[PDB]
């Protein structure tokens, strides 16, 4: 018949399914990091502006994945999208752990994907996900990881604003 | 003190928080519809571009309400972003009275927080809403109501794809 | 000694081989499809152009091959390109039901070459394949997937005339 | 009635399904030539890239003729393309032999197409082969008999490198 | 914690620290080439820019490996790089012959390391290697046995001065 | 008879040798130390950027050497390059001190070097000494002296950090 779909495995839509999901939330953690380096009583626009283009990147990772559920003619399906765990992120030290902790599941997530659709022998899937995000995820962590180290250096206070304005305030 | 709050009440700061939730409703709303007229068996471009659209649109709503509950000096909670009601929206016409739809209940929800900004005095607030907010919502009502006469008009099959090229395709 | 061979099997060389006898009937098939929609009593030219396209395109796709199979020290060994299963092709709807299938057929036997280059622990090969090949095919079939939901939309007489000009025409 | 056949005999149809069918087959020599002066082994990138250039050209050629077939309002009919006679073609003077062999078999069935033609009184017909295909002919055989007399003065080894810089290199 | 480390093996980190080793040897061999052809009694100007060229090549091969442990979370750990084979060369024959036999050290060395990614199910590595150096080994070793296959068939003498001009001179 | 060696002693054929490998080496330190500020738990840029390029230019040091070397007749003779003396390099201040001594070392054999040629009366030699080396040296000490200053000045933590910017970032 006319449907394009070949070798592609319900189980591999079903976890390019849950993958969106979690690019959508992720994007979600970002948008309330940045609203809370907005805040007047925190104001750090360096740190706003960088999450949200973190949160605009993500929401562009869910909408590549969107677009590969149909590419391969599965059905995307959505689910709600969850609150991040916490309203208030602290300093900007805290907001780095916890987006640090959040691209390392994100990338374990995308790791799994990626177990999912060898172990099914889906060879495209597979490069479209190595093309597209892992080498992605790969750098996004290392970067947040020397903010981290910097921000310990830099210390609290006036290094905390100094730090701010490089990541491009 | 050193805060930036003045005229701003708590009914009004909850309102903003419960219109950026509907705002990113209607962004997600409209990603599914255009990831239903994506699919290898519906296959219309011109809506599918015409949701996307509309989904970023919808995002940035929300994200100048976020702006604005900062400049106010309000706290931004998020909620939960509940999935849409369906996952296969139907025909190109089931899909834009089902936008229709949506926009005239954010529509309601945006009357009803001017409504509230002004029975609390906020004249500012009353302000950025019908400049932001207000005739946009109008124009978008108006422009899916037309859609929707014309797909009445082209009819079925043919008209409907000649009909989806015309939103843009 | 002097040649370049390493790490390459004589199975994923015949392999090869092949994969080029498969791209040039591919290209074959659709330079038929292109002289059947330019008949007089056909006279369909976007399907024409179209299928012109996708002829010289298959075409690059087995030179490609052809020079891999150099580049890794292979051996090219030609074999007679077999005339297509038909010789009059249909309406445009028939036409693209049949390059659909010929796609998903081309596909097979890439995830099938790729099957064969991983099991032989190929993976300059198999990486080859993927950034050539594989998500070339996903896209040329989910495409062209899209046109027979639309040529169906459309229907016959003026559809198929209407959805001839926006292939291309 | 509505077709555009006039004046086009059955026998001149068949023929130019015929130099159809020879095209391609010239087209699928060069091919082979090229592949084969692409090898590690063997070397020679001006003699690949001016055999690519002639497969590519005979390619021209055949469509053409194809497309010359449904403008006299004739049925294009395909048959195998027969693999070439060799896989491996020796030196750069036993390849411009070949090479010349062909061109010379291509043109005799030029001729014999035309004598055709002019036979059924077919000006037209007559015209587009001295048009498109004769001098054409003529120009290549007497191109490769130069490169031939000339290899044969620059001698093996070097002189063979040295001329193959020259067919363009 | 902090680090960026994930699904990173120690094995992977310790091929990673050996690759560097020897690319940076693959370098130094190379720089002996060029100095080689260099000398007022070899003066061959094109095998020695082309040396040069394949030595700072291969530098950078080295310097993105440690990147990408870095990248990664790993240690970059530097051994001695062991000095070359030979201090002379002999002719251009003969280094080609040397430099083949070195790629393919090279290449065997990064397809170990490739089958290390993968027995550690590390697809972000394995892609890495692809990417930037699989390809790019296949078309070294392809090159360079076409010129020993044309510096045979030039020959010594007056052979070897103009093919040492294509190289690039 | 042929050769170009005149006036050049055996003894500063070898000492040219010796720095040679001296050059290579102070390239490998300063390889090292870019390597160890480009670690996730360090992540200086400036130090990373500034060691890379002081890497680069000693391997451009070793080639000029190399040249010359060629130049006067001599003839190259390679030496392992000896891993450097750490793996990790300490804070900023520490590995400017280690790179203080460095070209302080390598100043000296410079100089001794020069002193070797003004023996042997090579005043060409002392002269390429001069004009490509001596200077350079005095500037690049200067340099990182003022650097060691600074640093001193800046102490350690924030000013680290802000130091590392003005290196160039
Ligand atoms: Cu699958
Ligand atoms: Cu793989
Ligand atoms: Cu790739
Ligand atoms: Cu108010
Ligand atoms: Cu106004
Ligand atoms: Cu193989
Ligand atoms: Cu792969
Ligand atoms: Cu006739
Ligand atoms: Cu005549
Ligand atoms: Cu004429
Ligand atoms: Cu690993
Ligand atoms: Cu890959
Ligand atoms: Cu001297
Ligand atoms: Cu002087
Ligand atoms: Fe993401
Ligand atoms: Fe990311
Ligand atoms: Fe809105
Ligand atoms: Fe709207
Ligand atoms: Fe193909
Ligand atoms: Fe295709
Ligand atoms: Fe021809
Ligand atoms: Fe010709
Ligand atoms: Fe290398
Ligand atoms: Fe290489
Ligand atoms: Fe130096
Ligand atoms: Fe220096």
């Amino acid at each position: 018949m006319s449907l394009c779909r070949q070798n592609y495995h319900e189980e591999c839509e079903a976890g390019v399914n849950k993958q969106i999901n979690m690019e959508f939330y992720a994007s979600y953690v970002y948008m309330s990091m940045a609203s809370h380096f907005d805040r007047d009583d925190v104001a750090l626009k360096g740190a706003h502006e960088f999450f949200l283009k973190s949160s605009s990147e993500e929401r562009e990772h869910a909408m590549r994945l969107i677009k590969f559920q149909n590419q391969r003619g599965g059905r995307v399906v959505y689910q709600d999208i969850k609150k991040p765990e916490k309203d208030a992120w602290g300093t900007l030290t805290d907001a780095m752990q916890a987006a640090l902790d959040l691209e390392k599941h994100v990338n374990q997530a995308l790791l799994d994907l990626h177990a999912l659709a060898s172990k099914h022998n889906d060879p495209q899937m597979c490069d479209f996900i190595e093309n597209h995000y892992l080498t992605e995820q790969v750098e996004a962590i290392r970067e947040i990881s020397g903010y981290l180290t910097n921000l310990k250096r830099c210390g609290p206070g006036l290094g905390e604003f100094l730090f701010d304005k490089e990541l491009n305030s």
